[PDB]
């Protein structure tokens, strides 16, 4: 009966992936390893991207859940590109609290920055207003 709102907000400093043009990030969603998986649009052409987008997950267990967080490039050929990732506890967040903090991507093997990414987490009750404290 708890939500996790998460609004992907935006990122920057991401890595030039190749000659022809800046990155087209977008970013993947998943609760633990389930079938929650969501991702963001595609921002073309930029190293900070923002895509401002709120997605609600329901949760399984605030005290051990996790959230991953996977940034790519859109797939141009070779699939998409992986950039660089997060692993964040949902234990981490007081319970009814929105949190907007910035998070540092680590690259994946062979990308050169893995460029950090601002996300405001709010996990409450599923009947209270997202992205409000929950007195
Ligand atoms: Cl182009
Ligand atoms: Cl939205």
């Amino acid at each position: 009966m708890y939500q996790l709102h998460v609004r992907v907000v935006e990122a920057k400093e991401l890595p030039k992936m190749d000659t022809f043009g800046k990155c087209d990030a977008f970013a993947i969603l998943q609760l633990n390893s389930s079938r929650n998986i969501h991702r963001t649009k595609v921002i073309e052409k930029t190293y900070t991207p923002v895509w401002n987008e709120e997605f609600h997950i329901p949760l399984e267990d605030v005290t051990i859940d996790t959230l991953t967080v996977f940034l790519k490039d859109e797939d141009k050929g070779s699939s998409d590109d992986p950039i660089s990732l997060i692993k964040i506890p949902i234990n981490q967040f007081p319970l009814g609290e929105v949190v907007d903090k910035w998070y540092s991507l680590i690259p994946v093997k062979g990308v050169k920055k893995g460029g950090q990414i601002r996300l405001t987490i709010h996990i409450a009750p599923l009947g209270a207003t997202p992205f409000q404290k929950t007195d």
